[PDB]
DNA sequence: CATCTG
DNA sequence: CAGATG
């Protein structure tokens, strides 16, 4: 945790760099279990030789260490911090919308920095053009001041456009959190199950009443259980417009939201704790639900759910306020 | 995993 | 349809 800190972080600079410039995801997941189990880890290597001596730590790993180690460097990963290419891919893949592929197709074009790209304009699709357009607002947290004049819009166009939805924000926001990074609604309605055959509508009138109103203003990604947007707190008396937000809502079938919702409060830790907990209690539990464990190695049937509540419950545990979700 | 692009 | 992005 800070003993063999700087080799898994060297590990990861490495690992990154095959998998986004180089395409070497091979590689790539090689320094990953190394990372990972250096981590693990109890002692303090002192050596290359040592590390080797764990799995996933081959000899050309156990090399590097050893120079970082020998040194406060290593020759490779400064040779890459400097060379503009790799810098440029690190950077076009900031934009939504740009991934390593595109990044690498960009830059051996010679796109490499904003100004190219607006430029370039035409040669980006339209996500990415958004993500072009906001890529300031898009890198700026969300203070939950804001986070709460958001909800509380939200909330209330979806109950009126339809008094039986059910919505919810989760992430950090959820759990205390003072920013977050985007806004994510978990949604529902009780015509929406499981079995039900579909109901795109469900989801298209609530965007369609948020677009209306004006709090989304663009579209990265719509389809008919999952939208992808941007959506905007209006303006007040002009002279502080805000930032544009990214935004995401998804439908979920009645029969499974609770575990959804739960699931996407997190933390990724509570979860598992929660997760790992469920098992010994005789219980499966992942985003849609939670079964009953058979013995003969597993066994299902999704159990009844009509709050977060019933989880615990099932596993038998202290209803946990989604503050202390935390750990 | 769901959506988009081409 | 494969392949990309989130
Ligand atoms: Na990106
Ligand atoms: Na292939």
């Amino acid at each position: 945790e800070t003993l063999n800190g700087g080799i898994t972080d060297m590990l990861t600079e490495l690992a990154n760099f095959e998998k986004n410039v180089s395409q070497a995801i091979h590689k790539y997941n090689a320094y990953r279990k190394a990372a990972s189990v250096i981590a693990k880890y109890p002692h303090k290597i002192k050596s290359g030789a040592e590390a080797k001596k764990l799995p996933g730590v081959g000899t050309k790993i156990a090399e590097k260490i050893d120079e970082f180690l020998a040194t406060g460097k290593l020759r490779k990963l400064e040779k890459i911090r400097q060379d503009d290419t790799s810098s440029s891919i690190n950077f076009l893949t900031r934009v939504s919308g740009i991934g390593p592929s595109a990044a690498r197709k960009f830059v051996d074009e010679g796109i490499k920095t904003l100004e190219d790209l607006r430029k370039n304009e035409d040669k980006l699709n339209h996500h990415q053009r958004i993500g072009l357009k906001y890529f300031g607002d898009f890198e700026k947290r969300i203070p939950r001041e804001e986070m709460l004049q958001m909800q509380d819009i939200v909330l209330n166009e979806v109950k009126k456009v339809d008094s039986e939805y059910i919505a919810t924000v989760c992430g950090s926001f959820r759990r205390g959190a003072e920013s977050s990074g985007d806004m994510d609604v978990l949604l529902t309605h009780p015509s929406f199950t499981s079995e039900s055959t579909k109901q795109p509508k469900l989801l298209h009138q609530v965007v369609e009443q948020l677009q209306k109103v004006h709090f989304i203003t663009d579209t990265l990604s719509k389809g008919e259980t999952k939208f992808m947007g941007v959506c905007q707190l209006p303006s007040k008396n002009d002279e502080k417009e805000y930032p544009h937000r990214r935004i995401d809502i998804r439908l979920i079938p009645k029969d499974q939201y609770y575990c959804g919702v739960l699931y996407f409060t997190g933390s990724d830790i509570f979860n598992k704790n929660m997760r790992a907990h469920a098992l010994e209690k005789g219980f499966t539990i992942n985003e849609y639900t939670i079964r009953p464990l058979g013995v003969t190695g597993v066994a299902g049937e999704p159990l009844p759910v009509d709050s977060e509540k019933d989880i615990f419950d099932y596993i038998q545990w202290k209803y946990r306020e989604p503050k202390d979700r935390s750990e």
